[PDB]
């Protein structure tokens, strides 16, 4: 006894897909006929790509598997006119957000220039986005090396620098001098 028959489906299953009827039968959260296509339940961010259930493939610099945060790493820019970006550069990698808020002069490429304090809090703050709450950020940390003499220390709305003496915190450039 021998057949060419086939005894099964014709098409072809992929993705967790069983292959009877004549349409795959798909995995949980995919869809298609060969069900390749995976659903994009709370909809792709930052120019992604739906690659399982949910889940979304981030291009860059979003924390959390669903690219809600939008923290790209830039170049802290000190100081902008149509000249220069800082003059000296840095990679002080930090939030443009950070750099808005707090120290207010630009961040990233090709140097996007902001405004200080965007929201009506404090500059040394950002709206925490888990309770909304204005939250002071050590700007020591948080701009890496931003500040050049001795010691940095942090109050809530704004850093503290530590001087030798005879030197001065110069705040336009975070200088003791
Ligand atoms: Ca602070």
């Amino acid at each position: 006894s021998a057949s060419r028959s086939i005894q099964h489906c014709n098409i072809r299953c992929m993705n967790g897909g069983s292959c009877s009827d004549d349409h795959c039968l798909c995995q949980k959260g995919y869809i298609g006929t060969h069900c390749g296509q995976p659903v994009c339940e709370s909809g792709c961010l930052n120019g992604g790509r739906c690659v399982a259930p949910n889940r979304c493939a981030c291009t860059y610099g979003f924390t959390g598997p669903q690219c809600e945060r939008d923290y790209r790493t830039g170049p802290c820019f000190t100081v902008i006119s149509n000249q220069m970006c800082q003059g000296q550069l840095s990679g002080i990698v930090s939030t443009k957000t950070l750099c808005c808020a707090t120290v207010g002069r630009a961040w990233g490429h090709p140097c996007e220039m902001c405004p200080a304090q965007p929201h009506p809090c404090r500059r040394g703050f950002i709206p925490n986005i888990r309770t909304g709450a204005c939250q002071d950020v050590d700007e020591c940390q948080a701009i890496p090396g931003l500040c050049q003499g001795g010691n940095c220390i942090n109050t809530v709305g704004s850093f503290e620098c530590k001087c030798p003496a005879g030197h001065k915190l110069n705040e336009v450039s975070q200088k003791c001098e």
